[PDB]
């Protein structure tokens, strides 16, 4: 079932282990074609709180991105957006820490 | 089917939330009759590991046991129940650490 797929991959994405999340993710991307209109909605948020997880911040920021267009006023979204960001500069901060 | 319904429990009692160790628990006890020989001497032994996520030592050492009895030298049955020991050394050391 369709409700059911999503559990084990909220689940996954849930998990301390990096390999569950890589599985919890691809389920997601399986079950995007298949959703409604705010199914989608959440699979999207879904997958970019996995990507951001996995240090995939570009990835992660695509999603949040495309949902926060269509809701500009998801303050999950953009709270989700606020710390994509924070993580990135504060990486890029250490990527050149010895020019 | 059964062979699914015990992935979303293993990924559960993988959880880092004690919530989601709970439910993915009481999906092993009730794929417990449901089993065969060694699907069951699976089913234990994550339920033994479980329970000892949540400080359930007593009922976990029972599950660990009853496998033991089974099976005297799975020593993989052997090292939870070694682990479980001191765990629960520990425990009643800090339980009596004010007499």
């Amino acid at each position: 079932s369709k409700s059911d797929q999503f559990e084990y991959a909220w689940c996954l994405v849930r998990s301390k282990y990096n390999d569950d999340i890589r599985k919890g993710i691809v389920l997601l991307e399986e079950l995007l074609p298949k959703g409604s209109k705010e199914e989608q909605r959440d699979y999207v948020f879904y997958l970019a709180v996995g990507n951001y997880r996995l240090k995939e911040y570009e990835k992660a920021l695509k999603y949040v991105r495309g949902l926060l267009q269509t809701e500009p006023q998801n303050n999950q979204a953009k709270e989700l957006e606020r710390l994509i960001d924070k993580a990135m500069k504060k990486d890029g901060l250490l990527e050149v820490l010895f020019q």
